[PDB]
C-alpha cells in the first residue's frame, strides 16, 4: 500500500484532468491538420498545432503518472471530438486555443484548490511545478500572437506571421 | 480542385479508419499505464504499450494526411474508451492486442476492397505500402509474443520476458 | 526472347505515356524562362519550374528503361510545343501546371487500367511505384501554392511567394 | 541576525527531521550489510541498500543546512539502533524500507503543515522542493519492487531481481 | 491464431514455389562448378552463378518468411537436381538461366493471380514488392548478357566477357 | 485577454516590488563606486557590489516579466536615491546589504501572503521560485560575510577579505 | 527596355537555334535508348549518348538565357522526332551523330554571320565563347570515335570501344 495522504476526491480530480488533456490535443490534432488542408494550406500552422498536440498529450501522460505514483487509479472515458470541424482563419483558431489554454487553466486551478483544501501538499507542488506555469507561459504566448495576427492583418500578414513565427 | 478519382465512399472509409487508429492507439496508452500501475509493476510492458501507442497516434496521422493529400475532408468523431479498464496478464494483454489488431487489419482490408472496387490504383498502393505488410509484420510479432509468454509461464517468467524482451 | 506477360497495347499505352512526359517537360521548360523575361522576372519560379522540366524529362526516361526492360520497342513522336507562349501571373502558371499535371494523372490512371486487363502484374506496380503517388504529392503540392498564392495577392505578395517558397 | 519569519517549533521540529532522516541512514546500513553477510548473500540488495543509506545521510545534511541558512540552531540526539539486527528475506526487508519511508513521509507532511501554520512560506516551499516528490518517488519505486519481488517469487526469483535490477 | 485472409490455395502456392526457388539456387550451384571445373576454367561466370545460387536460396527464405508470417506451414520436398550435369559455352548456359528465370517469373504470375483471385491484398502486394520487379530486372540482365556474349564471339570475346563483366 | 486569477492589489503588490527592487540596484550601485573611490580603494568590494546591483537589476526585470504575463500593467515610480552618500567600513557596508536585504525579504513574504489571500497559486509558486529560497540564501552569505569580516577586523584584514573573498 | 543592338533577324535565328539544339538532344535520347534495348546491349554508348542528349538541351537552354538577356523573345515550335527508330551499328549511330553535329556547327556559323551582318559584337562573341569552339572540338571527338571503331572493328572491337572508350 503506497497510498498516503491522497484524498478519493483529490483522485476523480485527476482522472477528469486527464480526460481535458486529451481532449485538448485532439481539438489541437484537428486544428493542425485543417491547416494541411489544401483549401486552406497554411503550413507553419499545421506544425505549430500539431507540437501543441503532442505537447498536450504529455501533459495528459504526466497526470496518468502522477494518478499511478499516488495510489490511485487511472480511469479513463471517452475522448469527445473537438468542437468545430473547421477553425476559420488563422486568427479564429488561435483565439479558440487561447480560449481552450484558460479554460484548461481554470480546470488546473480548481484542481489544485481542491488538493489544498484535502491537505495534499505534494499534490499542490506538482501541479505548480509542471502545469501552472506552464499554463501561463501558454497564454502569454497566444496572447501574443493574436495581437500580432490582428497587426499584420488577412492575406499577405497571415501567410508571413505564419511562416516566419509558427513555422 | 485537386480532388480525382477519389470516391466518395472510399472517403468515408478512410474517417473511419482515422478513428479506429486513434481508438487503438488510447487502448494501448491505457494498457501501458496499466503496467505501471503499482500492483502490477512490469516496466518492459508500460514501455512497449507506450511505443505501440505512440505508433498508432502515427497511423492516424498517416491518413489524416492521405484524406488532405487526396482532396478529402477530415471529420473527427468521438474516441471511445478501451473496452477494460484494467488488463490481466501480461499475456491477458497481449492477447487483447493481438485480437485489436486482427480487427484493425480486417478494417484495412475492406478499406482496400472498397478503393479497389472504385477503381482507386493510388489508394490500395498506399494502403499497401504503409499499413498492409506492416500490419501482418504486427500481428506476427504479437502471436510470437503470446506463445513465447506461454512457454516462460507466470511469475518468473513473466518478469523475464517484460524486462529481456519487451523492454 | 524476353518479353513476357507484356501486352501489345500496353506498349502502345507506354510509348504515348513517353511523349506526353516529355510534352509536359517542354511545357515547364516554357514557363521556367519566361519567368525569366525581364518583363516578367521572378527568379524564383524560374528555378521552380526549371526544376520541374528536369524531372518530367526524368519521367520520360523512366518510362523508355520500362519499355526496354519488358521487352518493347521505343516508338518516339514529335514533342508539341505548349499551349501558350507566355504563361500569365504566377498564380496562372501554377493553375496550368495543376491542369497539365491532372491530365498527365488521368493519362497513368488509363494506363494502370490498360496494364489491369491485361493481368499485368509488374506493369501495374511499376506504375503505382514510380508515378501514383509522385502526381498525388504533386497535384496537393500545386494545390497548395495556389491557395497561398491567392492569399498572398498580387503585387508584393507575388515577390514573396516567389522568392521565398518557389525559390 | 539572519533570523526572519522562523517559528522555534518549526526549528525544534526540523532537528526532529535531522535525527529521523539518520535514524533512516543506519537502518539502511544495517540492511545493507545484512546482506553481504555470508548466509545472505545478496550482493545487489547490498549496494542498493547502502545508497539508500547513504542519500538519507544526505537529507539529514540537508536539514542541517537548511537550519543554519534560517538563522536557527542544530541540536543532535542520539541515534537510535534499527529495529531489528536481520532482515528477513529481500520482500521482507523491501516492506520494512517502504513502511520506514511512509513514516518518514508522514513526518515531512507533519512539519509542512506546522511550517504553513507558522506563514513560514519559505520553508514549505524548501521541504515540497528537496523532499515531498522525492519521498513520493521513492516510496512508489519501492512498493514497484514488492510487487516485483512478489512475482518472481523465492529462491531464483529473488537471486534474479537482486542481481537484475537492484544492483 | 494469427492467420486472416490467407487461403489455404495460396498456402500451397507459396510451398510449390519455395521448391522452385530451392530447385533455381541448385541449378545456378551446378552452373557455377562446372566453370570451376579445369576444362571450362572461367572464373567470372564461376562467381557470377555462386551469387545466382545465393540469391535464390535467399528467395527461397524470404518465402519460407512469408509462410511462417501470414500463419501457414511449411512443407518441403525434395530438391530435383539441375536438367543437365554440363552447361555448354558461357552462352549455352545464360540461355539456359534465362529459360528458367522465365519459368519461375510465370511461375511467380500465377502465384500472383491465385492470391489476387482469393482477395489476399496484402500476398499480392508482398509478391510485386518482392519477386516481379526483382524478376523483370534479372530477365533484362540476362537478355543483355545473351546479346554480348554474341557480340564478342567464341574464344577470346567469351574470355574476356566472363572476366570484364561476369567478374 | 489573457489576465486570469490575477487581482489588480496583486498586481499593485508586484508594482511595488519592481520600485522596491530597483532601489535595491541602485544602493549596490553607490556602494560598489564608493569603494571604487581612492579614499576607500577596495576592489573587491567594488566588483562584488557592482554585480548585486546588477542581480537586482534583473530581480526588478523579472518582475516586469511577470507582471505582463499575468496581464497587468506596469507601473513605473521614481527611484529614491540611496540613504548614504558614503558607507563607512566594508563591515558596515554589508551590514547595511544585510540590512536592506530583510526588508526586501519581508517585502515579498508580504508580496506571497497577498498573493495567497487571494487564491492565486501561481503567483505564490512563481515567488517561491524565483525570489523566497534566493532571498535565504543572500542573507544567509551577507551575515556569514559580516562575521567573518568581524574575525579578521580592520585594516589586514578588511584587505584580506576584500581580495581573497569578495573579488 | 534593356534591348540594344539586337536585331530581329539575330532573335529569330535564336529561335530557330534552340530549336534545332532542342532536336539533337532527342535525337542523342533515341540513340542512347536504343542502346539500352536489349538487342543492342551496349551500354557505354546508353551512357555516351544520355550526356549528349543532356548537354544538348543545356545548349538549348543557353539560348534561351540568351534571348532574354537580350531583351528577345523565346518563341519554341515543334521538336521534331528523329529521322531513324533504330540506329544500326555503333559505328552507324557515331557517323549519324557527326553528321548532326556538322549541321548544328553550320547553323550556328550562319547564325555568327547574320549576327556580323547586324554589327552585333557581344552576340558574335556570345556564340564564339560557348559555340563555335565546342562544335570544332565535338566533332573532332566524333571523328576520332569513327576511326577508331573502324580500326577495332565489328563484334569483339565493338563490345570494347563501347566499354572502354565510351562507357
Amino acid at each position: 500500500t503506497i497510498r498516503q495522504n491522497y484524498n478519493e476526491t483529490s483522485e476523480a480530480g485527476v482522472n477528469k484532468q486527464i480526460n481535458l488533456e486529451l481532449y485538448a490535443s485532439y481539438t489541437y490534432l484537428s486544428m493542425a491538420f485543417y491547416f494541411d488542408n489544401t483549401t486552406v494550406a497554411l503550413p507553419g500552422a499545421h506544425k505549430y498545432f500539431k507540437k501543441a498536440s503532442d505537447e498536450e498529450r504529455e501533459h495528459a501522460m504526466l497526470l496518468m503518472k502522477f494518478q499511478n505514483q499516488r495510489g490511485g487509479t487511472i480511469v479513463l472515458q471517452d475522448i469527445k471530438k473537438p468542437e468545430n470541424d473547421s477553425w476559420g482563419s488563422l486568427k479564429d483558431a488561435v483565439q479558440a486555443a487561447l480560449a481552450l489554454e484558460k479554460h484548461v487553466n481554470q480546470s488546473l486551478l480548481d484542481l489544485h484548490k481542491l488538493a489544498d483544501s484535502k491537505g495534499d501538499a505534494q499534490m499542490c507542488d506538482w501541479i505548480e511545478t509542471h502545469f501552472l506555469t506552464e499554463q501561463v507561459e501558454a497564454i502569454k504566448e497566444l496572447g501574443d500572437h493574436i495581437t500580432q495576427l490582428t497587426r499584420v492583418g488577412p492575406g499577405l500578414g497571415e501567410y508571413t506571421y505564419d511562416k516566419e513565427n509558427l513555422g
